[PDB]
């Protein structure tokens, strides 16, 4: 049964569209394909859905980009739908606007900046190689369970100085954050609340132990950056360390799944990467344009008119980032990966002050993955008649990716 909310007085009937972000129409054909169904040639730039507590959806890249760049008009005080889940959300600094946001982003950047991430290249490669060598000679693997859910998790837990045996419990918490269970806005609120508490419980003893610590891990490094000339307060620390874990463990895992399904269906594109290693390296951003996974929200700060649409203070707008990278008004033939594409502009990492702090790490993980994969498994395909299983939500997910190849 679908839960509907009635539209508020300011929402006109002509803008109403029945779109369920947690179970998109057509999702069985793919997450990206399902979102693209919403973006028809004449659909309005902002449409309102009665599902998920009732909210707006931005349907074009220019709006998505503009909203992310405009925190004074579109606040991060709520960035999840439904509203109940967004109000329960307690991660730092994603819940903050400038200027409160900036010293915390500065702290994170101390650990995740490009120069710091470059130092990680060989550790990441060693991890990728070890995993790939486990199955490269076999001629088949289920890519999700055997690689994409393994590689980025081992990378991040190592970087954070945490036991790999914690992967399962952290993954379960991530699932309920980004794809909370429930068929009602209040049920999803409760699911997110419990997940966020689980993260806080996990992170608290680590914080207590690493304050003033001498560890070289990511958490110690960021935790001990001063905020306004003082140690970071406890409440902020819980949200900050929890966000590092959530950011590091869900998005890349799912991104790799979507990317690999495409590559398994496009051997010409794989072959180009093999023949021209610089095309691979320079082409990674095109993969980020094509395989967006995040759809999150902003809070309308004041009554306003925006792109010809009347908005009220407190309205939530969902930003499905796939609708920037795949917007046909921004990119010709947007569903094809063209490694030589000159304009790859996208909001896969969002825009503005919150633009992904882990983007350098994400790019490096993907680059290293493709390099070590193609070195050992140069050609591959999706198993005949295989059907991947898709999930939509704040972060998209995919599973069941059986790959086959002739061992080289
Ligand atoms: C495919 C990979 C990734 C994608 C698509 C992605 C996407 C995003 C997006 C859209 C945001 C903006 C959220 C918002 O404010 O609405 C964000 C923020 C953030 N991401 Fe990533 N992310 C990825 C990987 C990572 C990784 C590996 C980390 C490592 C810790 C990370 C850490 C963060 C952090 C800390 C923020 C908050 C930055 C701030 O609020 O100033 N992300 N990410
Ligand atoms: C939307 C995100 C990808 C970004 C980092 C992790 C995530 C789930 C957040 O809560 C903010």
């Amino acid at each position: 049964q679908k839960h509907r909310v009635a539209p508020p007085p300011h929402v006109p009937g002509h803008l109403i569209r029945e779109i369920d972000a947690y179970d998109l129409d057509g999702l069985e054909q793919g997450f990206h394909e399902a979102w693209k169904r919403v973006q028809q040639p004449d659909t309005p730039p902002l449409v309102w859905t009665p599902f998920t507590g009732g909210h707006w959806i931005a349907t074009r890249g220019t709006l998505i980009d503009e909203i992310y760049r405009s925190p004074e008009r579109f606040s991060s005080r709520v960035i999840w739908v439904p509203r109940e889940a967004g109000e329960a959300y307690d991660m730092v600094p994603t819940k903050l606007d400038p200027p409160e946001h900036t010293p915390y982003r500065k702290a994170i950047d101390k650990g995740l900046n490009l120069a710091e991430i470059r130092k990680l290249e060989d550790q990441i490669r060693t991890i990728a190689v070890e995993i790939i060598e486990g199955f490269a000679d076999r001629g088949h693997c289920e890519f999700g369970s055997e690689f994409s859910t393994v590689f980025p998790v081992r990378v991040f837990l190592a970087l954070a100085g945490l036991p790999v045996e914690d992967a399962t419990k952290l993954g379960l918490l991530a699932n309920e954050m980004t794809r909370p269970s429930g068929n009602t806005p209040e049920e999803q609120g409760r699911s997110l609340e419990a997940a966020n508490k689980g993260f806080f419980e996990y992170v608290a003893p680590i914080i207590a132990a690493r304050r003033g610590g001498s560890g070289t891990d990511l958490i110690t490094r960021i935790l001990n950056v001063e905020i306004d000339g003082k140690p970071m307060p406890d409440d902020r620390a819980l949200g900050l360390v929890s966000l590092l874990l959530l950011g590091g463990l869900d998005a890349v895992v799912n991104f790799l799944g979507f990317m690999m399904i495409y590559l398994s269906r496009h051997p010409e594109t794989v072959a180009e990467m093999r023949r021209e290693p610089l095309k691979l390296q320079r082409g990674v951003e095109e993969l980020f344009r094509r395989f967006a996974v995040v759809s999150d929200a902003r809070y309308v700060v004041s009554d306003m008119e925006f792109h010809g649409t009347m908005l009220k203070e407190g309205d939530l707008i969902l930003l499905p980032t796939a609708l920037h990278g795949l917007d046909d008004r921004h990119h010709d033939d947007p569903m094809t990966v063209d490694l030589s594409r000159r304009d790859v502009t996208h909001s896969t990492f969002a825009q503005g002050p919150h633009r992904c702090a882990g983007m350098h790490l994400a790019r490096l993980e993907v680059t290293v993955m493709l390099q070590e994969w193609l070195a050992r498994i140069p050609e591959f395909r999706l198993k005949d008649r295989a059907v991947p299983i898709y999930h939509s939500g704040i972060v998209a997910a995919v599973e069941n990716i059986p790959l086959e190849w002739e061992p080289q």
